[PDB]
């Protein structure tokens, strides 16, 4: 009688251990399920987990929520989402002296590093560029900086991110693209947990309506830079 | 097979009727449900009832949608949102000539047009306000400017769409608050439709995707004033 909360616990800030990788398991999404977690009443038992059997530990039953996961036709026919608690725009990060990559669709035949078993990767991998897989945003980002990849497809958030923690590092890239339109973000359990998701819903409008959600999102993004969702009514 | 949804037609751009009021249904909100009707594939049927029956005639089976629902706590236990679509601010307007009301809190003591039996108008009377209950947006706006009240709060989408329509009377008003944060605004099924919810959402999802949503909300509101939710990804 807990709430069995998947991540991986290598993206900050989204889901991330405190000092410097090696003290407890932190980050946006984490205070906030685990913020939902204590209204709700309930303990949370965590399990870090590759990206790459993400959903499958989901399908696989061996926890009921996953945290910071893009809506998406595929995934809204067999899951449940709750109501979106942010959103992110998807960039395509190049080095600053780059040259050729002024559009996703120039992504042909240059080198991408993405996150292998991710919608990225497969976009990356559909334009037939030519991957190297990196195991998560830093490492992708890391891959971008030493020359071993030319772009990658990256959330402004985890980007964004990146450019606070290292900020010598925010003039060594640039975004050559983002998305038409921003995607939201919602935590993802099994269809059929009708019931859950609708208490996460009741206590994600409260968390809104009383400055939880204010104080959790400040503690973490900049808010003129990363988006929120609206808040509730009451 | 069709998809009943109710609304009350005198509330523009959400749902008003064509040609000054004598022509078919239309509306932002409708243009949608009607276009989410199509996808899903089914035809549309209306009832347009007073704002004050709406939420009844859902409890009554009367139909199984309405629009332009603000998420509440209140109404998240007893119904079903499809996800949000669109958000408002409520803001406070006032006569530009006024003084003394410079937030909620001042509204106590002062006369004040609401539409009966709207989350606002209780608003306005547990402040102790002095209601003056008004038939619609327009009305309760035409009252403000009659002397009739000193104030009325009012989302931001109709008083924008007054100001739209009736630029001659767009000097006239002011802002003197809005809330903390904007609201999601949703459809609102009875509790149980889980299947049809869902359905919504995925369509929902697609009419983002491939450009739908922004032709329907760009025939309707102003994109640097009002806001609209994530999209989908994919
Ligand atoms: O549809 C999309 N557009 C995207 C544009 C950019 C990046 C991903 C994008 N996706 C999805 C790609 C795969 N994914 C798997 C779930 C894990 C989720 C997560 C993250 C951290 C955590 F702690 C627990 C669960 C996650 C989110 C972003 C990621 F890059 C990788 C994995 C969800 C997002
Ligand atoms: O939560 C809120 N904040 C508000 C600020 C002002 C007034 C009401 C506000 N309510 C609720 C109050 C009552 N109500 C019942 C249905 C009317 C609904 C509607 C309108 C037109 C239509 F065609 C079908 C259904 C509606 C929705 C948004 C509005 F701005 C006004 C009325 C739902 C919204």
């Amino acid at each position: 009688s807990a709430l069995r909360v998947g991540t991986d616990g290598i993206y900050p800030p989204h889901s991330f251990h405190a000092q410097d990788g090696r003290g407890e398991l932190t980050g946006f999404d984490i205070d906030l399920i685990k913020e939902v977690a204590h209204r709700l009443n309930l303990k949370v038992e965590f399990f870090e987990t590759a990206v790459s059997g993400l959903i499958t530990g989901l399908d696989t039953n061996r926890y009921d929520v996953l945290v910071n996961v893009a809506i998406t036709p595929e995934r809204q026919k067999k899951y449940d989402f709750s109501i979106p608690y942010i959103a992110h725009r998807v960039l395509l990060v190049v080095r600053s002296d780059q040259q050729d990559i002024r559009s996703f669709k120039d992504l042909t035949d240059k080198t991408v590093a993405q996150i292998l078993g991710t919608d990225l990767s497969r976009f990356a991998k559909e334009l037939k560029s030519h991957l190297v897989f990196s195991h998560n945003f830093e490492q992708s980002l890391q891959l971008l900086l030493s020359k071993r990849t030319d772009a990658t497809m990256i959330p402004d958030i985890p980007f964004f991110n990146f450019l606070e923690r290292r900020p010598h590092d925010g003039n060594l890239f640039k975004i050559a693209d983002r998305m038409k339109d921003n995607s939201a973000v919602a935590f993802m359990m099994r269809k059929g947990n009708n019931k859950l998701t609708r208490s996460i819903n009741e206590i994600l409008c409260a968390i809104h309506l009383d400055g939880t959600y204010k104080k959790i999102f400040d503690r973490y993004f900049d808010k003129n830079i990363i988006s929120s969702v609206p808040g509730c009514s009451s």
